[PDB]
């Protein structure tokens, strides 16, 4: 139906992060070079994001699911909604929503 | 619909049974106040996925996550045992139904 | 149906061979009375997947779960070695069959 | 790859294991019964192999990938090439190559 | 082609960019001389996938393995940042391109 769930929006708006709706991810990147170490995605229009990571339970779970959502979007063409931080370049994903429809 | 087995299992607890749910969104959030894994149905119902750190529930909760994603990716229906006290309601058990099975 | 190897392995045990099974439900449940992973076949039969915390059976039981979901998602048939000592019967071994690979 | 990559063949041929090429895996088996405890694969010809396992890094990674390769071959009917030891029965897979058709 | 982000990241290292690679083979090997994970391209190129025991690179290396498999399985193409200091060349970064998203 397009558009993040109201739940997802409400959650994002109570933070400093920015809602990004209806993104098509077309690249998934793994990098271990010491300066650019991380997991990233790139959208059809060139937007770049870094995926959050955590070693500890329970965020080690959510961040692993963020990766699975990112890769499934890339393989499937499914769109995502993102709650993303403007602190850095690239912006960091703090929440992500995979949509069958909206 | 849900297997009798899954219905009976839910009925032993304080939770309620939700049947034939079509999940359309799968959310991962690490924001400090909404930290969790969540799903949203085609009608806007929201649920949190149980989590657990230690054996053996770490297995069961991982499988709930896999079931939820599969549901969203394929449009397969699920049946849920969910606590009504919490909002969003917590999934205590979940049943994935194969495409073209019973409902 | 079942490889001769799988059959022969099952026949070495007190367990029962179940051949040609279409799994149509996959259940994850963390309620404490019915804690576990289960599958339901198109005939309505219910089985519990084995679990193990330690190496190496933690590998095999992980793989049983992957076989179970793969079967539910795809309609591929499984053969099971299941113990009738409890209900639901516990899967001690499982074999996933490629589509159009015999019976 | 109308066959195993020259790399995979060269690597196998320096060991005591033997090369099995172009195999169609039709069954994937998980077993925790006391004397047949293991992961196995069965080919369209009735050949049975045991997948290696390892508890420690780095071979926990390689054996985990062996299992992914084996299931993916069974689901997809993509063929595999195996480097397998005859020191046991079933023969133990020491290396495996998933190959796209062609 | 690779994203500009990916290219700029590769240009700050000693490695070289390889663009638009079709991976046709995925190898897991525990033989004592050639122990590793490798991929092979449609042209016969061989690369070794990086690995790492500990956080955070155990995440990134696990994802390289997932990207590799998904490429071979589905024929989606990859861009790679590969060091020529070893033989086979080692992958230090990899970019998975969506089907129908062009070069």
């Amino acid at each position: 139906g397009s558009g993040a769930s109201q739940f997802f929006k409400d959650n994002c708006n109570r933070t400093t992060a920015s809602l990004v709706e209806g993104v098509e991810l077309t690249k998934y990147i793994s990098d271990i070079n010491n300066n650019t170490d991380g997991m990233y995605v790139v959208s059809s229009t060139g937007g770049v994001w870094r995926i959050s990571r955590a070693k500890d339970y329970p965020d080690n779970v959510m961040t692993a699911e963020m990766r699975k959502i990112a890769m499934a979007a890339v393989l499937s063409g499914m769109r995502v909604n993102m709650c993303a931080s403007p602190a850095s370049s690239p912006n960091v994903i703090w929440a992500i929503e995979l949509e069958a429809e909206g």
